[PDB]
């Protein structure tokens, strides 16, 4: 069996290599990079996913969310508080202000140290989910906004055609902006590239032990974990690799930096923290080793989760039986 301690697996692929993503994905897999629940690609020297960011400053962020932390250091929620749109340009001004820039700090270790001591005692500014690419069109290669989609994948592998579309999302981060332990929706894939700016830290629990994350959890978040049984698809709950190490959970970490892709896996439970302002474009998607854990996974039906349109037929054709209790969450 490769690669079963779960570490994560960083990948160099050529030029050649680097045309046909699901043959890349499937060579990942065949050298055990999914056990660990994440992988890094860093591209051929040759690509690139656009010619310049200089003209970015005009993309809007309709809604910021201001991540408002509770609880302790290493054992926290955020809550995401909607603030007034701003563009581009302005949220990057305002995280290379003195209130939100990076403190001094001498190393990616230092600052990880900072992150955990202090998160809690700021509220950074985050703009998530904003529908959107930043590939050039005439990008051929790992184009997050050209690859084959989750409902084709689930007619090649199924026959039933279903509606649906999948689209790309940009993430404009600051320092301390946080994403929270998740899973994908579905259990799907993603993939993220960082096209600009300062490092994106990521923590990772591999696949074959996301119950033992989820038994944590549930220990962590009492009155979370009694309110709905699937309560990290709410996306809010953290918890510092110091207090993972002190209850035995596996888990791995690394550093993204501008240019490298992050693939993370099926059911790969995954959290991390922006080192200061960055962009960042994320996808999901599918394989037919995903369908499996699409089948199986977990779901949020207390109403909080609250998830895009597509999702309603991969419940529904996955998992019939949920199909009814999971709706009326929606509804
Ligand atoms: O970059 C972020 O804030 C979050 N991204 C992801 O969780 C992902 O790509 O799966
Ligand atoms: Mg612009
Ligand atoms: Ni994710
Ligand atoms: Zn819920």
């Amino acid at each position: 069996a490769q690669n079963p301690n779960c570490n994560i697996m960083i990948f160099h692929p050529t030029k050649e290599e680097f045309n046909d993503f699901d043959k890349y994905i499937a060579y990942m897999e065949s050298q055990g990079a999914h056990r660990a629940g994440l992988a890094k690609i860093i591209p051929p020297k040759e690509w690139k996913a656009r010619e310049t960011y200089d003209n970015i400053s005009e993309i809007l962020i309709a809604t910021p969310l201001q991540q408002v932390a509770s609880g302790r250091a290493g054992v926290f929620t955020q809550y995401h508080k909607k603030k007034k749109a701003m563009t581009v340009g302005e949220y990057r001004h305002l995280a290379n202000s003195k209130k939100y820039q990076t403190p001094p700090h001498q190393n990616f270790e230092d600052l990880e140290r900072k992150y955990w001591k202090n998160r809690i005692y700021n509220s950074p500014i985050y703009g998530a989910d904003i529908s959107g690419s930043l590939f050039d069109e005439n990008t051929k290669q790992w184009n997050l906004g050209h690859l084959g989609t989750i409902q084709d994948l689930l007619e090649k592998e199924c026959g039933v055609v279903i509606e649906g579309v999948n689209t790309p999302y940009l993430y404009f981060g600051m320092w301390k902006t946080t994403f929270a332990w998740h899973t994908e929706d579905m259990d799907l894939y993603s993939i993220n590239y960082l096209h600009l700016g300062e490092p994106k830290t990521w923590y990772v629990v591999p696949p074959e032990h996301g119950q033992r994350l989820e038994r944590l959890a549930r220990e962590l978040f009492p009155g979370s974990s009694r309110g709905c049984g699937a309560f990290l698809r709410h996306k809010v709950a953290l918890i510092s690799p110091t207090v993972l190490k002190e209850n035995g959970i596996p888990f791995n970490r690394i550093t993204q930096e501008a240019g490298e892709f992050m693939v993370t896996f099926p059911y790969g439970y995954h959290a991390g923290f922006n080192h200061g302002f960055n962009c960042a474009e994320a996808i999901n998607f599918a394989t037919p080793r995903w369908i499996d854990y699409g089948k199986m996974a977990s779901q949020c039906s207390c109403g909080e989760a609250r998830v895009t349109f597509s999702m309603d037929a991969f419940v529904r054709i996955l998992q019939p039986e949920r199909y009814d209790l999971w709706k009326r969450g929606q509804d």
